[PDB]
C-alpha cells in the first residue's frame, strides 16, 4: 500500500542534498547501504523506484516484466525525441516500432549469419587504417567509431560511409559529446532540472544542438531514399519503413509515419554506434594495463584462427577465453550503469511496496554487475568471473549489461557478434603498446553518469 522507502526530499529540488551529481552510481548505492536494494529517490521533482542487486532487478523486469516495461525518462535525449521512435516511446507505439524493428534488422541478416560478411569487411577496413598509422602513438578513439559506425550505417542508410568522409567524422562528434554529455556531473544535474536548464547557457545546449544535427542529418537521408523508393526492392531499414508506411497509408491509427521512421533510424545509429565503439575503446585500455591478459587472448586467436584467415563468429565456440575477456571487460566497462529508466505501466504490488502508475524505475545494471555473490572480485578486472575449473566458459546471471525483461537490448544480437569479431580480428594483428608501464594506467573512469566513460588516452597498434 506503501513506497518503498526513501531519504526525505525537500519540495522541487527532491533528494539533491543527498545527491553528488558527479557520481549519481556511488549516491545511490550509499542510500542502498541504509535503506536496502529497494528505494524511493527524488531527482529533482521526478519520483524514482530505484533496484540494485541481482535479485531485485530481475524481479522487476523478469518476473513482472509487462509491468515494468514502460520507458521512463532521460532528460537529456527526451529533448530531441520527446516520446517517438522505439527507445523513447512507451505502448503501442514502443510495442509496434520495437516489433518492426527486430523483424526487419532481422531480415537485414543482423543477428543471424547474414550481416557477417559485412562485419568481417569492415574489420579488414580498419586493419588497413591501423596498418596507415605505422606504429605512431594515436587516440584511437575515431578509427574504432567510424568502423563500427559503418556496420550499422550499411543496414540503415545502404552503403558504408568513406573513412575520410568530413561529415561522418562530424556525425561522430556529435554523437561522442551528446552521449558524454549525459555522463557528466552537469548532465546529471539535467536529469533534475530540466525543466530551468534547457532555458540556461551551459554544456546542456552543446549537447542539444548536437542531437539536433543528428537529426537533421537523418531526415536529410530520409528525403534522399522517398525520392528514389523501389518497394520492391528495399536497400535498407529506412526503405523497409517507408514501405510499410505505404502499407499503412489507409490507417490513420498507424504508428508507422515520418517522426517514428526519422526517430527510430536516429535511435539505431546512435546506439549502433556509441555503445560498442566506447566499450572497444575501454577494453584496449584494459589489455594494455593487463598485459598477461592481452597475451593468453593471443595464444587462443594463435591456436584456433592462425594468422592467415579472417575469425569468424563460429570460432568463439573454441575460444573460451577470449570469450571470458570480453565478457569482463563489458562487466567492468559497466556501459549504462543505471540502464535505461523505466516506469510501470500500471499501479504495480512489487513486494509488499506499491507503485503508483507511471512511477519510473532506475534498474541498477551497475549493481547487478558488480554483485558481490556472482563475482568473486567485482571491482577488478578478472576474466575468471567468465571462466570454469576447466577454462570453459561460464555463463553468469548477472551479465545484464543489455539489459533484460521486454524492453531488452534488441542490439545485442550485433553487439555480440561486432565485439568478437572486432576485438578477434584487432588482435590477430596487432599487440598494444601505450606510453605508460602498465602500472601507471589509470582505467577508473572518467565520467560516470548515464554513461561510463573511460579517460582520454593514446596506444600504438603494432604488427605481431
Ligand atoms: C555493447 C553495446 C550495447 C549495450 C551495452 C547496450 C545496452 C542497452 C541497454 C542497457 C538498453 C536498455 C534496455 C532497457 O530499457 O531495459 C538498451 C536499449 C536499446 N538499445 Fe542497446 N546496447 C548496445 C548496443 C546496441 C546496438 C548495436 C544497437 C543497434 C541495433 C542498440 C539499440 C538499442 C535500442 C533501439 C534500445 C531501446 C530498446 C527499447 O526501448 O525497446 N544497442 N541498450
Ligand atoms: C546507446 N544505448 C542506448 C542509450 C539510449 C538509446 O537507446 C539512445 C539514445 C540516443 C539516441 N538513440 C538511442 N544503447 O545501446
Amino acid at each position: 500500500g506503501k513506497l518503498p522507502p526513501g531519504p526525505t526530499p525537500l519540495p522541487f529540488i527532491g533528494n539533491y542534498l543527498q545527491l553528488n551529481t558527479e557520481q549519481m552510481y556511488n549516491s545511490l548505492m550509499k542510500i542502498s547501504e541504509r535503506y536496502g536494494p529497494v528505494f524511493t529517490i527524488h531527482l529533482g521533482p521526478r519520483r524514482v523506484v530505484v533496484l540494485c542487486g541481482h535479485d531485485a532487478v530481475k524481479e522487476a523486469l523478469v518476473d513482472q516484466a509487462e509491468e515494468f516495461s514502460g520507458r521512463g525518462e532521460q532528460a537529456t535525449f527526451d529533448w530531441l525525441f520527446k516520446g517517438y521512435g522505439v527507445a523513447f516511446s512507451n505502448g503501442e507505439r514502443a510495442k509496434q516500432l520495437r516489433r518492426f524493428s527486430i523483424a526487419t534488422l532481422r531480415g537485414f541478416g543482423v543477428g543471424k549469419r547474414g550481416i557477417e560478411e559485412r562485419i568481417q569487411e569492415e574489420a579488414g577496413f580498419l586493419i588497413d587504417a591501423l596498418r596507415g598509422t605505422h606504429g605512431a602513438n594515436i587516440d584511437p578513439t575515431f578509427f574504432l567509431s567510424r568502423t563500427v559506425s559503418n556496420v550499422i550505417s550499411s543496414i540503415v542508410f545502404g552503403d558504408r560511409f568513406d573513412y575520410e568522409d568530413k561529415e561522418f567524422l562530424s556525425l561522430l562528434r556529435m554523437m561522442l559529446g551528446s552521449f558524454q554529455f549525459t555522463a557528466t556531473s552537469t548532465g546529471q544535474l539535467y536529469e533534475m532540472f530540466s525543466s530551468v536548464m534547457k532555458h540556461l547557457p551551459g554544456p546542456q545546449q552543446q549537447a542539444f544542438k548536437e542531437l539536433q544535427g543528428l537529426e537533421d542529418f537523418i531526415a536529410k537521408k530520409v528525403e534522399h531514399n522517398q525520392r528514389t523508393l523501389d518497394p520492391n526492392s528495399p536497400r535498407d531499414f529506412i526503405d523497409s519503413f517507408l514501405i510499410r508506411m505505404q502499407e499503412e497509408e489507409k490507417n490513420p491509427n498507424t504508428e508507422f509515419y515520418l517522426k517514428n521512421l526519422v526517430m527510430t533510424t536516429l535511435n539505431l545509429f546512435f546506439a549502433g554506434t556509441e555503445t560498442v565503439s566506447t566499450t572497444l575503446r575501454y577494453g584496449f585500455l584494459l589489455l594494455m594495463k593487463h598485459p598477461e591478459v592481452e597475451a593468453k587472448v593471443h595464444e587462443e586467436i594463435d591456436r584456433v584462427i592462425g594468422k592467415n584467415r579472417q575469425p569468424k563468429f563460429e570460432d568463439r565456440a573454441k575460444m573460451p577465453y577470449t570469450e571470458a575477456v570480453i565478457h569482463e571487460i563489458q562487466r567492468f566497462g559497466d556501459m549504462l550503469p543505471m540502464g535505461l529508466a523505466h516506469r510501470v505501466n500500471k499501479d504495480t504490488k512489487f513486494r509488499d511496496f506499491f507503485l503508483p502508475k507511471g512511477t519510473e524505475v532506475f534498474p541498477m545494471l551497475g549493481s547487478v554487475l558488480r554483485d558481490p555473490r556472482f563475482f568473486s572480485n567485482p571491482r577488478d578486472f578478472n576474466p575468471q568471473h567468465f571462466l570454469d575449473k576447466k577454462g570453459q566458459f561460464k555463463k553468469s546471471d548477472a551479465f545484464v549489461p543489455f539489459s533484460i525483461g521486454k524492453r531488452y537490448c534488441f542490439g545485442e544480437g550485433l553487439a555480440r557478434m561486432e565485439l568478437f569479431l572486432f576485438f578477434t580480428t584487432i588482435m590477430q594483428n596487432f599487440r598494444f603498446k601505450s606510453p605508460q608501464s602498465p602500472k601507471d594506467i589509470d582505467v577508473s573512469p572518467k565520467h560516470v553518469g548515464f554513461a561510463t566513460i573511460p579517460r582520454n588516452y593514446t596506444m600504438s597498434f603494432l604488427p605481431r
